[PDB]
């Protein structure tokens, strides 16, 4: 397992870093 962005694939060591990332795939300059 791992914290990878299914959208793009960007992996993050910190989950929060991911969730926050996924926000960019929606609305988060
Ligand atoms: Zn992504």
């Amino acid at each position: 397992r791992s914290f990878v962005c299914e959208v793009c694939t960007r992996a993050f060591a910190r989950q929060e870093a991911l969730k926050r990332h996924y926000r960019s795939h929606t609305n988060e300059k």
